[PDB]
C-alpha cells in the first residue's frame, strides 16, 4: 500500500545514507588506547542521526496507535453527497486509522480514564478526506479558543509536572465546575467509555455537525458514527489502574493482535440525517459540540463497512508522522458554523509545522493523496518534488493557464454549500441557543443501567476525594447538583460535604437508546477474547487438562494462556509474569487445586489472579469436577452467575462461552441504596 | 541570578497579547451570533498558534525525569588535588540544578520502570557551568560511544508496533545483551534493587567515566565520581513496581517534590577516588573501559563536599524540560580520558540540543545561563538575544584593541588539557586487548549482594528472559549468564524450561567488594520523609481515636501520616477507593476497624484487607495497634509485625522497622 | 534589523481592520511566517519585538521560551489564580475590541465585489498627474523592460492593456518594441490630475543638508587642493557632505579617481586648478572627465570654481550658459548659485522628449 516506500534491509554491507559501505562498531582512535578522531565520519553521521531521532508529540492524543484498512460503500449515495469514495455500491477506498488517549505524554498508559480519539483517513480517488474523531459523541467546550484553557487545566500542573495522564487534580476540577459547558462529556468520560476494553470495543464519532452537499448545490445537516462490529465493552476502574501498570501497551498491543490474527476489527460507516431547517428543531442547537441527536428523533443510516487488517512496517514513520486535518476535505462535504470545528480548522494546518520541523508534511509517505497533486506551492524546507512547470502563478499565459481553476461547475472542485449565508454584527458573543449545559448530562445519565449509574458515581468519587481545595470541591457539587440531585448526594457522601439543596431546574426523566455499555447487551463475538489456564508442572495430568482445554477453546476463536510455575511445550506464561488484567476469563483446571509459596513466584500469586479477575467480574470456573478447594480457597460461590464447575471439558467450555459473552457478571458490585 | 529576572508574575493584571494589547480569549469573533469565525481574529490565532507548537521533542534518552534547585558547599581547600574554582576554598558555594530520570521510556512513562537511571548535576560555578552528567549504576552498557544507538534501538521499544514501553523485557534487548557481553556488568546492577529506587533521594550518583584532576602546575590525576547519598540506599520489590507504576506513575518525583516542600531535602557527599596516572593498569583492568568499577578495597573516597537539593522549579517546562547538559561542560582543573564511550559522548551532547531547542542560542535559554560574563565572537542564529557591542568579533583584531582575549594554562584562568597527556600509535578502529574481560566484575558484582538479593536478581531475570519468545535468543542470554556464574545460569534455566550449559570456570571466582549492596549496607540512616499508612474507618469513635493518636507520634519524628477511611472527614485524608499498598512504607491498622478486614460501594471488595496483605507481602513493616493478623494469615511473631496495645512501645518498635525498611525473610529462596 | 517581525495584527484599542480582502489575508500571513524565520513559537520574546508594558496571559511553553512564568493555573476560567488575569474588553482593562457598527450580511462566496472592477481610470489618473519629463521617463522605463521580454504574445498583451490606461502610452512603448498599438479604447479615458504624487512637480527640496558634492581636484597643483579646501569649509557650514577627489589620497584629499564616481554625488565642481586632468596608472582612462560628464547627463548641478571655466565645460561639451551649469571665481558666489541648484536637484531640460 506504501511498498514504494519501503527499503529493505535483510541482506547487504552497511553503507552510509550516501550509499558508500562503511563499518559502525568502534570509534576511529590515535592509537589503540587514544583519542577519538573528528575525521571520523562513520561515528559523526550515525551519531547525529540518533541525536535528532525524536520529534515533538502531538500537543494532544500523543499516545496512540495505528493500522492500515478498507472502507467500502454499501450503495451509490449521489443523492444526498456528492463524495465520490460514496458514489458506488461496494466501491473501496484504502484508509488509516489512528486511535489514542487524549491527555497523557509519549508512553502514558493505554488504560488512563480519558476520552479517546478515532480519527481516520480516507485516500479517496478526489482527494485525502479525514474524519478526526472521539470515541464520545460531545466535546468540553462550545467554542475553539478556549481548546488552551481545557488542555491546560487536564494536562499535568506546570509546577511539577503532575500528575500523567489524569484529569484527578484540582485544575481540571477547577475548570469543570467554573466551565458548565464540560458537564455532559465529563459524565461520558465517568462512565465506562472513558475506560474501553480496547480500540475495537468502542464507537467513533465526528462530534460536529456537517453538512452533505448533493451536485445540485442542496445540503443535509449530518453526524457521524462509527458502529462497532465487536460490541461495545469496558474496563473497570480498579483492573484498568492495574493494567497500566503490568501493560502500558494494552490497547496497541490489543490491536496488533487481533489484525494478526485475521481478525481485523470493523465498524459501520453511519450518519444521522436531518435537515437544514431542523438546526434548532430538537430543542437544542445544532452548532453545539455539547448536544447530541438522540437517535428516538434522528435514525442512524449505514453508509459503508470500515475494516483494518494490516499493522503498519514502521511505526515511527506511518503512525508517528500521520498528520490528521479536519481542512482534508472533499467536494459533498462541508463544514457548519459550530465555532468548535470552526477553530480546529485553523489548529491542524499549523500544528504540523511544530511535528516536521518545515512545511512539507503532505509529502511523507502516509499524508501522500493516492490522486496526482497540481498546484504552484514550491520550495519551503525538505521539498521532495521537483517541478517542471516554470510558471508557478494564476493567470498566466506562458504555461497555457493550467492548473486550471475547479469549483462547482468545472474540474470536480471543492465548494462551500451554496445556501449558506451569514447576517448581522460582528461579534465575540455567545448564542443563547447553547446555554443549557445540564439536561443533556442528565439524559444521558438517565440512560445507564443501575450498575452503570454506580460506576460513574464511583469514578466521581475517586477524582474528586483527590481535588485538595475544599472551594472547588464545593462547586462540583454545585453543578453536578444541576444535573442530578441524587448524583450530588452519592458524591458528596465520599467526600464528607454536604450535597447542596435539590435545584430542579434542567430534572427530567428521559432516556435515549445506544449510549449504556452494560445495556448493550451480550458480545456479538467472542473471537479474540483471552482466556487463562491456571495448571501447574506438579502434575502431568494437569498439564493434559490444559491442553485439551487449549484444543475447545482456540477452535472457537479464542486465544488460550496456559499458566505455570515454569516455562515447557504447552505452557505459555510463567505465574511470575502472569496477571489477571492479562484474561477476560480464568479457568483453573481440577489437578492444580495445590496451589491455591515458591522462589518462582510472588506469594500467593495463583489464588491472586483468580480473585481478582473473580471481584473484577470476569467469567471463572474450575474444570475437572473437584471444585471446591479453589472456589473456597478464593470465596466464590458455587452457584455464582459466571462461575462454572464442570468435569465435562465440553460443557465446561459451551457454558463458560456464554459467559464470555456476557462479559460482565455485574452483580458482584455494590450499589448505594 | 538569570531565573529571578526572567520570572513573569500574573497574580494581578488584565489579559494581554505577547505584544502587550489588552485583549480577550474565551469568545471568537463570528460574523452573526450564530456565524463562521473570521481570518482577522487575531485573538484566536495567536493563542492557539501558541498552544500548538507547545512541545519540543523529548530527550532522546532519559526523556522521563525530575528537577530540583540547590546548592553545593566545598568541604576544603581542594588546590592541592585540582585547580577547580568551585573546589578552591573550605566553605564555598556554587548553585547547583539536578535531573534524575530513567533511560528508555517516553516522557509519561512510569518513574518505577526497571531501568538505569540518571543523575546529572550542573554546577553553576564561577569560572563557568560545569556538568556531570551520571547515572545511579557506576558502570555502562557499552565500551565504546559508536554502539549508543544499537544498545538504545535494542532496549526502546519495537519499530514496527512501538512495544513494549520502558522495558528490557523482550526479545531485541536480550538478543543486543547476548550478543554483546560487555553489557553484562551493568545488566546485573539493573536487574538487581539498583534497577528499582525507592526514590530518586535513596540512590547514588556515579560518573561512570575515569576523568582527570589537574593542577595549576599542569600535574594531573585520575578520579571517579561517587555522589553518597545521605538518606541511605533503598529498593522497590518488582510486583510493588509494577502495581506502582500503574497507580502513580509519578511516584519518584512527587517522592523528590514533596521532600523539598517540607524541609527535607535531600543530600549526598560529593566524593572521589583519586589515583596515579601510573595506576591506569594496576588494578587488574584498565581505567579507560566504562564498564569496570575500582573497587573501594584499592581506593578509598575522599569526601569534597556537600550537595542538597533544597528548592523546587518554579515552572516545570521553562527549567526541567528544558535543562541542557553537556559533559562538554568543563572547567579549570578538571580533564578529559580516552575513555571510548566518554570520548563520542562530547560530541553528541552538543549536537542534540539542536533537535530539542529548534536553533543554536539554547545556552541563552535562563536554566541553561552562566552566573558569570560571556565574551565571544559567537553570533546571529535563530533566537538570538543578546545585542553584541563589538562589532569587529574576530581574531587577530586590532579594531577592537584585541578582545576578548586568548585563554589559556598561562592566562585568564584558562581551561588546558592535561599537559602530560599524549598518543601513539596507527590510526585505528580496533578495541584494546586490555577491555576484554566481559565477565570477572559482573561476578564480583554478584557475589558482593546478600542471598535474598541474589534470589531477587535471579528472578529479575526469570521474569524478563521468560518473556523474550525466542528460543535461540534465550539460549545464548543462558550462554553469557553462565559466563558468569554457572549457579544463576542453572537457576534462571530452571523458569523457562531449558537446560543451562555446562560449567565455564574461566572468569569464576569468589571475590566480593564493599558499598554495592543495597540489603547489605544496614538501617536506614533516617526515617524521615517514609509514610506510613494508617487504616482505620468512619463507623467507631474509637478507630478514629487511636488513628489521631498514632498521627500525633509518628509525625513528630518526621514521617508522612496518611489516615485512610471509607469516606473523608476531619482527620482523614485518604479513601479506602484511592489507597493502595504502594503508597506507604509501612502500614498500621487500629483494631477498633477490624470489621472491614472480614462489601462497600464506596470502595472495591476486599480493597481494607488487600492492602495489608499487599504490605505484608512486599516485605513492609506491618502492624496492628490495640482477628487482622488472622484475617491477613499474617504471623503474629513474625519479624516486621507488630502488635501492641501501648501506643508509644508500638511506634517505638515500628520506627525501627522502618529503619530496617524490609524484612527479607518473607521471600522464599532457590534450595 | 534582521530579527524585527513586523504584523498589522500588531493593533491596539482605537484602530481598526476593514474589509479590504487584501488587508484581511495579511492578518493570517505574518503571524504564521514569523515561525518560519524564528524557527519556533516565541518570537515576541526577541528583544526588537518585546513590547514596553508587561505581558499577562496564559501563552506557554515552546521552544527557546525565556520566561519562567508563576502562575501554576494558565487557564480560564480559574479559581485558583483568582480569576487572573481578567478579560479586557470595550468596557473594562482598555481591551482591543472591533468596531461595534460592523455587520456582514449574504451569502459565503468566494466572488469579487463588481464594485472593483475599474482597473484602469485611476492609472490614467496618476499618468496625468505627472510632468512631461516625468511622463516620458515612466514611458522610458516601460520601453526597457518590455523590450527585455522575450515572448511577443505576452508584449501583445502587455500593449492591450497599457492601451486602457493611455493610448498614447501605448503607441509610445510600441514604438520601442517595434509592434504596433491596438487601436483606441477609450472606456476609461479622462484628463483628470490630482495632487501630490508627482516628484518632479514636487517643487525644491526644502533642506539641503546631507546632500554630497564631490569636488574634483588635483594634488599636481598646490592652488587646486587650496581651492578644494576653501570650497570645502564654505559648503560644510551649510551641512553639506564634501568629499574631495584627487589622484591618491593625503591630508584634505577623502577618495581617489580609481574609487569615485557620479552616482556618489548630488552636484560635482570641479577646482579650476585641476583643469589639465579634463592617462594614469592610478585611475581608468578619462575618469575625472567621465565623472563630471555623467553627472552633467544624469541632471545634476555641475560647476568649475575658480573663474576658468571654458577648458573643462568645454572638454565635457556643457555649456556654459545651461541652467544647473555654474561659473564663479567668488567661492562665495559659487556656493550660493550652487545650493539652489542642489535644492533644484535635477535639471530636467537635459532630458529629449517623444515627438
Ligand atoms: C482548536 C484546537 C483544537 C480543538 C477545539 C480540538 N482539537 Fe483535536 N487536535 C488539535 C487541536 C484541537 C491539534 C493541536 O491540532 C492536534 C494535535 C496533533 C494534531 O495533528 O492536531 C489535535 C489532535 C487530535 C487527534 C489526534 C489525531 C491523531 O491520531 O493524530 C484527535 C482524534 C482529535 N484531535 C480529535 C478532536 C475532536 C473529536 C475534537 C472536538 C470535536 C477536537 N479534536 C477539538
Ligand atoms: C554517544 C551517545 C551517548 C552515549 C554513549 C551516552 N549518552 Fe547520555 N545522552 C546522550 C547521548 C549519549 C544524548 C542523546 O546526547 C542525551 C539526550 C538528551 C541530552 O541532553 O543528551 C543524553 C542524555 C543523558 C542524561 C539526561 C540528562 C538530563 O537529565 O537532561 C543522562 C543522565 C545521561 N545521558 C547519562 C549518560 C551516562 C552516565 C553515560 C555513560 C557513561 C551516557 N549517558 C552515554
Ligand atoms: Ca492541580
Ligand atoms: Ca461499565
Ligand atoms: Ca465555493
Ligand atoms: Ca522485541
Ligand atoms: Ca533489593
Ligand atoms: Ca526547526
Amino acid at each position: 500500500p506504501l511498498a514504494a516506500y519501503e527499503v529493505d534491509d535483510s541482506t547487504g554491507y552497511l553503507t552510509s545514507d550516501v550509499g558508500g559501505p562503511i563499518q559502525d562498531q568502534t570509534s576511529l582512535k590515535a592509537g589503540i588506547r587514544g583519542p577519538t578522531l573528528l575525521e571520523d565520519f562513520m561515528f559523526r553521521q550515525k551519531i547525529q542521526h540518533f541525536d535528532h531521532e525524536r520529534v515533538p508529540e502531538r500537543a494532544v492524543h500523543a499516545r496512540g496507535a495505528g493500522a492500515h484498512g478498507t472502507f467500502t460503500s454499501y450503495a451509490d449515495w449521489s443523492n444526498i453527497t456528492a463524495a465520490s469514495f460514496l458514489n458506488a455500491t461496494g466501491k473501496q477506498t484504502p484508509v488509516f486509522v489512528r486511535f489514542s488517549t487524549t491527555a497523557g505524554s509519549r508512553g502514558s498508559a493505554d488504560t488512563a480514564r480519558d476520552v479517546h480519539g478515532f480519527a481516520t483517513r480516507f485516500y479517496t480517488d478526489e482527494g485525502n478526506f479525514d474524519i478526526v474523531g472521539n470515541n464520545i459523541p460531545v466535546f468540553f467546550i462550545q467554542d475553539a479558543i478556549q481548546f488552551p484553557d481545557l488542555i491546560h487545566s487536564v494536562k499535568p500542573r506546570p509546577d511539577n509536572e503532575i500528575p500523567q495522564a489524569a484529569t484527578a487534580h484540582d485544575s481540571a476540577w477547577d475548570f469543570f465546575s467554573q466551565q458548565p459547558s464540560t458537564m455532559h462529556t465529563l459524565f461520558w468520560a465517568m462512565s465506562g467509555h472513558g475506560i474501553p476494553r480496547s480500540y475495537r470495543h468502542m464507537d467513533g464519532f465526528g462530534v460536529h455537525t456537517f453538512r452533505f452537499v448533493k451536485d445540485d448545490g442542496s445540503s443535509k445537516l449530518i453526524k457521524w458514527h462509527f458502529k462497532s462490529r465487536q460490541g461495545k465493552a469496558s474496563l473497570v476502574w480498579e483492573e484498568a489502574q492495574v493494567l497500566s501498570g503490568k501493560n502500558a501497551d494494552f490497547h496497541r498491543q490489543d490491536l496488533w493482535d487481533a489484525i494478526e490474527s485475521g481478525n481485523g476489527p470493523e465498524w459501520d460507516v453511519c450518519v444521522q440525517i436531518v435537515d437544514e431547517s431542523q438546526a434548532q428543531a430538537f430543542g437544542f442547537d445544532l452548532l453545539d459540540p455539547t448536544k447530541i441527536i438522540p437517535e428516538e428523533y434522528a435514525p442512524l443510516t449505514k453508509l459503508g463497512l470500515l475494516k483494518l487488517d494490516r499493522n503498519p512496517t514502521n511505526y515511527f514513520a506511518e503512525t508517528e508522522q500521520v498528520m490528521f486535518q479536519p481542512g482534508h476535505i472533499v467536494r459533498g462535504i462541508d463544514f457548519t458554523e459550530d465555532p468548535l470545528l470552526q477553530g480546529r480548522l485553523f489548529s491542524y494546518l499549523d500544528t504540523q509545522l511544530n511535528r516536521n520541523g518545515g512545511p512539507n508534511f503532505e509529502q511523507l509517505p502516509i499524508n501522500m493523496p493516492r490522486v496526482p497533486i497540481h498546484n504552484n506551492n514550491r520550495d519551503g524546507a525538505g521539498q521532495m518534488f521537483i517541478h517542471r512547470n516554470k510558471y508557478p502563478y494564476t493567470p498566466n499565459t506562458l504555461n497555457s493557464g493550467y492548473p486550471r481553476q475547479a469549483n462547482q461547475n468545472a474540474g470536480r472542485g471543492f465548494f462551500t454549500a451554496p445556501g449558506r449565508t451569514a447576517s448581522g454584527a460582528l461579534v465575540r458573543e455567545v448564542s443563547p441557543t447553547f446555554n443549557d449545559h445540564w439536561s443533556q448530562p442528565r439524559l444521558f445519565f438517565n440512560s445507564l443501567t443501575p450498575v452503570e449509574q454506580q460506576f460513574l458515581v464511583n469514578a466521581m468519587r475517586f477524582e474528586i476525594s483527590l481535588v485538595k481545595s475544599e472551594e472547588v470541591k464545593k462547586n462540583v457539587l454545585t453543578q453536578l447538583n444541576r444535573v442530578s440531585h441524587d448524583v450530588a448526594v452519592r458524591v458528596a457522601a465520599a467526600i464528607g460535604l454536604g450535597a447542596p439543596d435539590a435545584d430542579d431546574t434542567y430534572y427530567h426523566n428521559n432516556k435515549t437508546a445506544g449510549v449504556s455499555i452494560v445495556g448493550s447487551g451480550p458480545l456479538p463475538t467472542i473471537k479474540t477474547l483471552r482466556v487463562g489456564i491456571l495448571a501447574t508442572t506438579s502434575e502431568s495430568s494437569a498439564l493434559d487438562q490444559a491442553a485439551q482445554l487449549r484444543t475447545r477453546l482456540e477452535k472457537d476463536g479464542l486465544v488460550v494462556t496456559v499458566v505455570a510455575e515454569t516455562l515447557r511445550e504447552g505452557v505459555d506464561q510463567t505465574y511470575s509474569t502472569a496477571d489477571a488484567t492479562g484474561f477476560d476469563g480464568v479457568v483453573v483446571v481440577d489437578g492444580a487445586a495445590a496451589l491455591f509459596s515458591s522462589p518462582l513466584f510472588p506469594t500467593g500469586r495463583p489464588l491472586q489472579i483468580f480473585v481478582d479477575a473473580y471481584r473484577w467480574g470476569k467469567p471463572v470456573g474450575v474444570c475437572g469436577g473437584k471444585s471446591s478447594e479453589v472456589l473456597d480457597a478464593a470465596d466464590v460461590p458455587e452457584d455464582g452467575d459466571g462461575v462454572y464447575s464442570e468435569e465435562s471439558v465440553d460443557m465446561f467450555v459451551e457454558e463458560f462461552e456464554k459467559g464470555l459473552a456476557t462479559f460482565r457478571f455485574t452483580d458482584r458490585f455494590a450499589l448505594d441504596s
